[PDB]
């Protein structure tokens, strides 16, 4: 068995907003789980956040996790935004709530249960697991069955 949980994510959506989906692969206790759902009206970025939320929330105890994703949005948030957002109570400089605050807070909550390591892969230089997530995400976008109830046009 792997001594470190493994998660791989991608999200897909054309249209801002539009029908969108996500794929996520979770290696956890000898099992490999695959998550995927499509949403009727959403954004690419909200789908990349959702992928990670769903796969992390699958974890039922404290873990060491390696998260592999090619999202620039997730990468910026993690490496540039979240720390300064927290200090300002999840507001931008103009004192408004940050975009996708609902999903960022939910992701943050999940991140805070685990020892976390990030692998920022490129899209064309992805692993078999990342490619399969891309496939799942586009297939989910094609067949949406959920509501992205947190999505707002005005941020």
């Amino acid at each position: 068995m792997l001594k470190q949980v493994e998660i791989f994510t991608d999200g897909s959506c054309l249209g801002n907003p539009g029908p969108g989906g996500y794929g996520a692969i979770l290696r956890y206790r000898g099992r490999e789980k695959t998550f995927s759902a499509g949403y009727t009206r959403t954004t690419n970025n909200r789908m990349e956040l959702m992928a990670l939320i769903v796969a992390l929330e699958a974890l039922k105890e404290h873990c060491e996790v390696i998260l592999s994703t090619d999202s620039q949005y997730v990468r910026q948030g993690i490496t540039q935004w979240i720390h300064n957002w927290k200090k300002r109570g999840w507001k931008t400089a103009d004192k408004k709530p940050v975009k996708n605050v609902d999903l960022w807070q939910r992701l943050d909550a999940a991140l805070g249960q685990h020892q976390i390591k990030w692998e920022w892969v490129k899209g064309h230089a992805g692993h078999p697991e990342n490619e399969r997530c891309d496939e799942l995400a586009r297939a989910a976008a094609m067949n949406p069955t959920l509501e992205d109830t947190g999505y707002q046009v005005e941020v």
